[PDB]
């Protein structure tokens, strides 16, 4: 009989040491939180990444006597049989703020048995596995070995229960493997997204007719039957089967088969955010470099708009959010407004670095500002030794070089701002600029939503826009994420991190989360699942608009709002979220264990049954 | 204050092509080199400090016999 | 690999105009082979990095070289944290009288120096551009011709920035003028050259510099 109180958590997952995919982020950001609680009970695990571990990960020798507790002696023991039958593997600590320790499989230590193990899996859940596909080979030699070390650990302690947390399918073939071999762990499989999901969003509907699609023939449309098949494998094995967002548990419910016992949102570590005005100015500096020659608006009077992220036009919403400011721009010519909006697109694309135009822009614009300051001190200069000794201050020397800079800022005519900073490389092809030609954003003066393309990462050393992403967003007057198939989406949830208002969807995971806890607070949610998609559309237009007509302190009231939310997605309260799934899976697991610790028999159908 | 008020005219001018100095600005221009006035035929003093025996010390005393 | 004192190391330059035959472009590649040579044989304590500043088609910079800049540029910011933290430690015991690197500090100090390591044998570039034409370009194909490939046995280093200088380069953050004075000696041992303003603007900046006595400038520096 186990120790359900104090226990061993084994968390899974192909990201571990690699930034391959966003669960990376989710893993690396949980860290300092879980290995608080666990220490050193806390192992993560996953493949060995031979090209990049060697950055990540602080290797440490397993072997000395030191290595391990001797309460946790059985995990060491278990690698160490583990290394008889010739399995490789890194121990060691993960370079992060946390610094929990890792298992590193070397998968090609064990790309023997993949025959063999091939076979065993289509013989105990059916699960096919063509030889082409890398992943799902890997994903299976994972799935073995991980099984295996799990099957090792169970057997050598006998004093910890033991809890095995995967996430995604490619660390899930292990699931199966542990049901079916009655292995003395329970475990908890969490979904960042469905693989039918994503195929099917992939084209421009969904969220109506999902409910409604044949999976088994879909998957076969796609290809991706055998991946289908593991990754739903992985939810009926698992004790506990969750995922990230509300949104994407009706998704998986519909799809794979099985009614999520849970949510278990993405929060981050909000110490490493934490302003607004010190890098407005620096943003005011691009604006002016870039619209120079034509400068007739108030930055005093204007509001800066952006949409950022991974370059997928449908899925974040690009193209909804270019529509919508189109429609903004006539709304706000009728109705004569005295504002003016500059919205950027920092989404990364195949580019040329700088155009030419785009950089002589900041590059005279600067030389201005230097040249006034010269000209200025000179001056101030001038007037102080006047009035020290006491008993037109521009000499013509000032004016001339005062003249010359102020020459170079005329743009040859009827040359309009660029409403890209790059070489595009496909300027006929790439989705952003011909939706922003489709709807002629074109920055002519008569507009009043003016549009900036920077298909490129920020980082505070570009000639253009001086600034890290974060300084970015904080200078900025409300991100914009229209996005259609998002599972959590850390762009907007970061945004509000960092108290900066912001539009989402309820199609977002992050959008389906934040719904639940209105618009006062610097959150405003377009329904992108039951409106139309024009409709959708207005109700955007009509957000913005609102937040256009907002006074000077209508505006630095919802900041202050949004600002105080911040706290609310820090790991310190979502990662209660963590514990009501872990405990649920013990629940589950020792049913009668359970009751003793408790003192009654609580609920066991969702973890929010439980607590 | 003053130079970085005309700074910023000048160059605002400058950027949006197509006496710098406000009355404002004249004001406290004027009232601050009038602060510098000293009492006629008060000269600039030989010491920094307030002398604990301005009559004996042989430093002023000094300076004094030499008038400068 | 950073294996020689910079206390200890010479800057040398060239700049202007590509024109490779004219400026004397091969003459300075080459000398400083021969240069790599006699530095190893005399085993001197010292080294040259050498720059080529001459304007070249390239596609911006090289995502070796930026990855660069940035990860050393990360290590400062860890360093400086890491120490203003030792600093109020230090400080908040001392005021109130009557290992100091915590874990978490150990760390992220741990993983900046992990990103430094570079893939076994790769040698720092001898080009800092994206060249369009890097079968034919006049200027690598001589540093080539002339092995000056940067490892650590080599006294002369070479660094071919085929840009103009501009005070916002994420590379080099230095205008011209700025970056002429950091230097030791220019080199601009040119062939057709009827006055040259590099070399001259080079000494009026105060800096040492070798010229030709087929330059302008040489010619009238002669007669002084
Ligand atoms: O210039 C940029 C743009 C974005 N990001 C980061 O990239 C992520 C974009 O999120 P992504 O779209 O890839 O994932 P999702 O939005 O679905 O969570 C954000 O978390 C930012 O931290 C960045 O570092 N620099
Ligand atoms: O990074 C650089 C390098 C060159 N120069 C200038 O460009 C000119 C190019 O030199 P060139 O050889 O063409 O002049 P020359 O010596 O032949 O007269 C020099 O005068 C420098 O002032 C510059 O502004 N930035």
């Amino acid at each position: 009989s186990r120790d359900l109180q104090n226990h061993l958590l084994f968390e899974t997952a192909t990201e571990v040491a690699n930034r391959v995919g966003g669960i990376y982020s989710v893993l690396k950001s949980k860290a300092p939180i879980t290995v608080a609680q666990y220490k050193d009970h806390y192992h993560l695990i996953g493949p060995l990444n031979k090209a990049t571990y060697q950055n990540e990960v602080d290797i440490l020798d397993w072997k000395k006597p030191e290595a391990f507790s001797d309460e946790m002696r059985p995990v060491q023991h278990a690698l160490q049989t583990m290394e008889s039958r010739g399995v490789h593997f890194v121990y060691g600590r993960w370079l992060i703020e946390g610094a929990p320790k890792v298992i590193l499989f070397d998968l090609d230590s064990v790309r023997g048995y993949s025959n063999e193990w091939k076979g065993d899996l289509w013989s105990l859940v059916g699960i096919p596995s063509p030889e082409n596909d890398f992943e799902t080979n890997d994903a299976i030699l994972l799935g073995y070995t991980v099984a295996w070390f799990l099957g090792e650990v169970a057997h050598l302690d006998s004093q910890h229960a033991i809890v095995a947390h995967f996430h995604e399918w490619l660390a899930g073939v292990a699931l199966p493997l542990c049901r079916k071999r009655r292995i003395d762990v329970v475990t908890i499989f969490t979904t960042h997204a469905t693989l039918l999901g994503r195929y099917l969003c992939a084209s421009g509907d969904f969220y109506n007719c999902l409910e409604s699609v044949d999976v088994d023939h879909e998957a076969g449309r796609f290809g991706i039957y055998h991946r289908y098949c593991i990754e739903r494998a992985a939810a009926h094995s698992a004790d506990v089967f969750t995922t990230v967002s509300q949104i994407t548990a009706f998704e998986a419910e519909h799809l794979l088969k099985r009614k999520p016992d849970g949510i278990l949102p993405n929060g981050l570590n909000v110490i490493k955010f934490q302003l607004h005005a010190l890098k407005k100015e620096k943003i005011n500096d691009f604006v002016r470099g870039h619209f120079h020659g034509c400068f007739d608006f108030d930055l005093d009077n204007t509001l800066y708009f952006f949409i950022a992220g991974r370059y997928e036009y449908k899925n974040k919403g690009a193209d909804m959010f270019i529509e919508a400011l189109a429609r903004l721009n006539y709304r706000l010519k009728v109705s004569g407004s005295k504002k003016t909006v500059v919205a950027f697109i920092v989404m990364p694309a195949k580019n040329n670095s700088f155009t030419v135009e785009a950089l002589k822009g900041q590059a005279e614009v600067r030389a201005l500002e230097n040249t006034v300051h010269e000209v200025t001190t000179s001056i101030g200069k001038r007037i102080f030794d006047h009035a020290i000794r006491y008993p037109e201050l521009l000499k013509s020397s000032d004016k001339v070089m005062l003249k010359r800079r102020i020459l170079a800022l005329r743009r040859p005519e009827g040359q309009l701002p660029p409403i890209v900073t790059h070489n595009m490389v496909d300027d006929a092809n790439d989705l952003i600029l011909n939706k922003i030609r489709q709807v002629q954003l074109f920055n002519s003066p008569s507009d009043r939503v003016k549009m900036i393309f920077h298909p490129e990462f920020l980082n505070a050393n570009n000639p253009i826009l001086g600034l890290d992403y974060d300084e970015f967003v904080r200078g900025c007057h409300l991100g914009v994420f229209p996005s259609y198939y998002e599972p959590w989406g850390y762009t907007p949830a970061e945004c509000t991190v960092m108290g900066v208002p912001s539009i989402t969807t309820n199609v977002s995971g992050f959008g389906s989360y934040m719904e639940d806890l209105a618009k006062d607070y610097g959150i405003y949610i377009v329904d992108r699942r039951f409106k139309a998609p024009d409709e959708s559309v207005e109700q955007l237009v009509d957000y913005m608009e609102e937040f256009v007509k907002k006074t000077a302190a209508q505006a630095i009231n919802q900041r202050n709002r949004t600002e105080r939310l911040s706290d609310l997605l820090d790991w310190k309260r979502m990662g209660l979220e963590y514990v009501k799934a872990r405990q649920l899976a013990l629940r589950r697991g020792y049913p009668d264990q359970f009751r003793e610790l408790v003192g009654e028999e609580l609920n066991d159908s969702n973890m929010d049954a439980l607590a």
